[PDB]
């Protein structure tokens, strides 16, 4: 359709306005003294929330250009939460900061490309600095401390996490489920998890968390690309007769007839979810085998002349439960044959011993790790179903926070780590002056989160920032108690991974936006 | 419907406005320091891009006249990319330049026809000059150097290209596919390629590249003109039963019932693509035979009393994969019979020996070349599916750049070749003064690309252009490092074919537009 | 009246707009290829001019704020012409340049006060550099060369100047008058000149040059402050009876009754001009004596009981002619008594010998210099009254240019001196980064005049500037011949004083304007 096109500063003011609406709405919720945000609902009474992610989700602007600015920052900042399990609001606050001052410099005549180089440099060094400031979290004592901190100081949740991680490894697969009573339960089970999410977002099940749970599903393993439902109908019918849901693990499901029907048609009659087989090339085939033996099912491969038209229920595998999300599939309890699973693990173990290269060995043992590793299932018990459900949420949150913590450590929370590394980089320079202001732009932006936090406290942000900067190490301001001190000792910290992801993604969009000369959108 | 008609300068200002919007939007992305362009999407978050071809694709204007101007330049400039595999944005920048100054002269009272003759002359001589400035790229060392340069200095990609080209000829057919693992693979296979594109653009498949891939398709060869689906339904049903896609190679498919249903109806149920048989007259029939034997299928000819109503699956040929685009069809792995294929090649080889004219011999051997030539398939391997997919793109790009390079050599990139040849033509003259300004208009326009590139660098374009022009040979400005030097040594070059196609097509529309006196369009 | 008040950037854009109208109108006339400007007149046919001072005089804007911006730059830039006899347009061009980029930086968030400090520093050093680049003009050969150059290469005018200056000193008082015939005449005459201009601009006589000529006027010396006409009427009557004009040299004339009547009433009946007595304190009295003896008149001092009520014609002095302007009064031919004048000069000469301090000696000899110096009168002869009048103008212009040249030398004209000193100051820095951009702002602005000059030539200003900067010494671009070379040898130069005044005044307003936060004006 006829388009509306904007160039330079015109497009600049437009994006800045859309970003400021998004950022200003979301940032009010930042910190222990964060304010509420009311989100209207046609469904009934408005929702009062402090979850900056929920607010962002509702932000859409009327002006096509301004809306483009907001949707850009929203997309990138969301990648932070996906990556580190948190960081979206901080990413938005930083983004707004870098974009605001970056565009000012651009409008002052500075070179966009240089400004971006400077911003990029400061971020590189700053990430190094965060890495240095990081406090590791490896021992079970640490793991529990982080866990309870994330679970709002719940010693029990920390224990659970630490116990699960100890019983399955810090990088092992751990799930959280509803308890059967008062007592918590933990049991490692034959299972597996691979980095492959649902093909269609429309597969989301009851779990509001943006996931899909399937009780006793039938796993269908086919290394073919299923684009049409025709050669799969018989299976679907049989599955339907069983009343059990279905999980389709194929090379890829094309939205021509299969994914089309599986979604558009199966909106209640059946529970079917589809995901891509892990890996590519030959490994894709091997892994499907691992999954097959694990679930006790067989893979349908055209190479062997296997026909989905003849795929009977016995070919389908099964698991106690399966949880799929944006980019992961976890097979919780494979109905596989213990000895068979052990046989494969041994078979692959042998292959590793006779490997002729590092690459082969690596991938080979990654597979045995999955099969031989198992899944640790946490069953959150409580006195009442309400408590149980609430605690379960806490466990899920703490689990993510802790995993991120074991991976890259922990750093002073409250927006102090960012303002810390920034104070160090005061002598950093670049190939030229534009690059230098670029560097300054990033450094000043690193103070935005703390200043926002102190703003919601009704305190003076430039005074607290000035004070925190003058200090050293993990010395900061505790907005909860509104007293200065050692952030780590005060138990106010964030996984270094979320602070890093937040900064990097924020700098990413800020950079793109600062080096954008033209915007194209449909006319109203 | 009632039309709106414009004449002379009125139509002139209209087209100029439509061209300036299109060119200004697209040219911001030119050069190593090219800026970003945001393209709104209703599908979700906007797309931030630097691909001038993507931007152009989105340009549609509200004013009917201005939009005509833009659509004209877009259509011709796109032919450059199709021809040389690149050149569209440069073609647009040049076009804008020639059109801007041409119309000024026209409005000054100069003769449009003369102005165009002058422009046309300058381009003829300039193309000769580019030919002279060209550095050949024939030896495998050169082929690899160009290949890696195109693959962002990836020695491996250059190797691949050179290896493939050596194993199948520099003008042989080479395809790129996904790897089966870490290692790259290369294997010549039974295949063929002819200059015939898809009948309907609506046949475009998953490949966003404006192409269509078909895995294990059934090739239908019919030298009849299929306008109605009736006499083809039985075949379609059988194909459907096989679940395999279909490729229809017929004399021509008419949009009455066949192309209508094949597109409008087959939007998911089946995968059907249609293309015209190669050549015309008797050759059309002969070639279809070649394709038939190659794919192992048989041609349905009304001459022999063949009825499509009775066309069974055994009549249909098959290939491992088929890729069709705007103006080409490539049969990657014909399931033909080795001996049969060899028999035909021999049969035609004999025919060549007993040929009674140059024309006969020529076309005869063009056919044996296709059959006896084979297709070189490159399998891009990598450590991860992401890497593999990214590298594969690089290989595809480098492959096109290199093929263009072997054909017409290579020339100083960065908009330097055009400004070079232009500095030489300073004494060129024509039949008269109007023709002379015509010549000047084109020569000055040849500086547009470099000046744009330098503009995006934040540098002074008239100073760099002045300096580059004063130099000689492949001496230019390296916008990457922002230093002058020998473009070829600095590894900054373009295939002479793209620079040529860009200039010629740009001058084409510029000429038409400059000699346009009336525009007709529907009223709003 | 109710006011309209603006602050910060709002007032910024307003002043910038008013300055751009003023500067853009005036700068079109810059250089040998300067364009014309048409200034409407109700009096008859429009005036076509290239005199940037005339254009500026006509610039008044509708918007009260924008007009304030224009009137500010006009007032300061005019001080340059007053000081060095030229420089107004250059001052305007520079001012526009410094203001344009200064305000950009301010709007970018830079500190106004710092920016101004930087600008001020660059100007200080640059003036030093100009002083160093200066070519002295002292010997009569030089004086003549500069003179003819100013007189459009007229060897005769140069001769005249050099002859006059030699016959009366380089810092002596020289006047230009109409010739009595074909031959030029030059004669030193009993006269004097002091730095005191007319009290009311409404005293301007026939000389359109903004001056007042009085033939055989009666000089009235009164050290009293004349605010009322009452005690002066008798004198005025007597003067009227003589029909001769009158020059009133008093301590000060107050606009209550005297200056009121002398102007508002004497608009044709009499020719009366008034100026303040030179110096202050006791010196004011002494000097009046010198003037008295010089003109042969007597001073009326209340101290001695002198009453203006009784001031007869014999008390009034007389001179062949008197010329008064904005800030100077020149008594051309005092009817004093040779011996009396010689007596005073001797009397003061004695006082100098018995002086007890440097200050006394200095001022004492400044007085004898005036009396004993005399005035050199140049009589411009020609073949026709038209030629005579035209040549006379040339002599007056050349005389001013040359005097400025003897005082501070001469520098490469054509906007080359400014771009020269600027290229040297590339390493200059200040107390901080804002101060640094301030410095850069000034340096870049120093290129504006040459770039404008080359712009009017239809040439590329950034190319010529780049070339001139790369050169060294007085190497520049001759816009007249449009060839590079040694500006001084090519005879293209400006008195160092005008280039200096232009830069300083330009930086003055630019600084004030850049550090202005609020503007107040009446509402429309």
């Amino acid at each position: 359709a006829a388009k509306d096109v904007k160039f330079g500063n015109d497009a600049g003011v437009k994006m800045l306005r859309g970003v400021n609406v998004l950022a200003d709405a979301v940032k009010v919720t930042l910190g222990p003294k964060g304010r509420n945000v009311v989100l209207d609902k046609s469904f009934g009474a408005p929702t009062i929330t402090k979850d900056g992610v929920s607010v962002a989700r509702e932000i859409e602007l009327e002006d096509k250009f301004e809306n483009m600015g907001a949707q850009m920052v929203k997309e990138v900042a969301s990648k932070a939460n996906d990556a580190a399990g948190d960081g979206t609001t901080t990413a938005t606050v930083l983004a707004q900061a870098i974009i605001t001052e970056g565009l000012k410099a651009v409008a002052a005549g500075m070179n966009p490309m240089d400004l971006k180089r400077g911003i990029d440099k400061a971020v590189t060094v700053a990430v190094e600095e965060l890495k240095a400031l990081s406090v590791p979290c490896s021992d079970s004592k640490a793991i529990a401390q982080v866990g309870t901190i994330s679970a709002n100081s719940d010693e029990t949740v920390g224990k659970l996490i630490a116990e699960a991680m100890d019983k399955v490894g810090k990088e092992g697969v751990i799930t959280v489920e509803d308890g059967t009573g008062l007592q918590d339960e933990l049991d490692v089970v034959e299972g597996m998890q691979f980095d492959r999410g649902y093909l269609s977002p429309y597969f989301i099940n009851k779990p509001e968390t943006g996931a899909v749970e399937l009780e006793s599903p039938f796993i269908l393993l086919a290394d073919k690309k299923i684009s049409n439902i025709r050669e799969m109908l018989p299976v679907l019918e049989a599955v339907a007769k069983a009343g059990k849901p279905l999980l389709i693990i194929a090379e890829d499901v094309e939205g021509e007839a299969l994914a089309t029907a599986v979604v558009n048609t199966i909106r209640g009659i059946v529970k079917v979810a589809a995901v891509k087989a892990p890996g590519f090339g030959d490994r894709r085939k091997a892994m499907l085998q691992d999954i097959a033996t694990l679930t006790g099912g067989t893979v349908i491969s055209e190479e062997i002349g296997m026909e989905l038209e003849k795929a009977t229920l016995e070919d389908l595998g099964q698991a106690k439960r399966v949880v799929i999300n944006k980019d992961t599939t976890t097979i919780i309890d494979g109905v596989g044959e213990e000895a068979a699973i052990q046989g494969r693990v041994a078979q692959i173990r042998q292959q590793i011993e006779e490997a002729t290269s590092d690459y082969d060995r690596e991938k080979l043992q990654e597979r045995v790790a999955k099969l031989a590793g198992g899944v640790a299932v946490i069953k959150v018990g409580a006195a009442t179903e309400v408590e149980m459900k609430e605690k379960k949420a806490r466990v899920e949150d703490a689990l993510h926070a802790t995993r991120a913590a074991v991976e890259e450590g922990v750093v002073a929370g409250g927006g102090v780590a960012l303002i810390r590394v920034a104070s160090k980089l005061a002598d950093l320079r670049g190939q030229n002056e534009d690059q230098n202001v670029g560097i300054k732009v990033a450094l000043r932006a690193m103070e935005a989160p703390l200043r926002q936090i102190v703003l919601n406290c009704g305190e003076e942000p430039s005074v607290v920032a000035n004070t925190v900067k003058g200090g050293d190490g993990n010395y900061g301001y505790n907005a909860a108690t509104e007293e200065y001190g050692n952030m780590i000792d005060m138990g106010i910290l964030d996984p270094t991974k979320v602070t890093r992801s937040a900064l990097q993604y924020a700098a990413s969009v800020a950079g793109l936006m600062i080096t954008t000369e033209c915007m194209v959108t449909d006319l109203p």
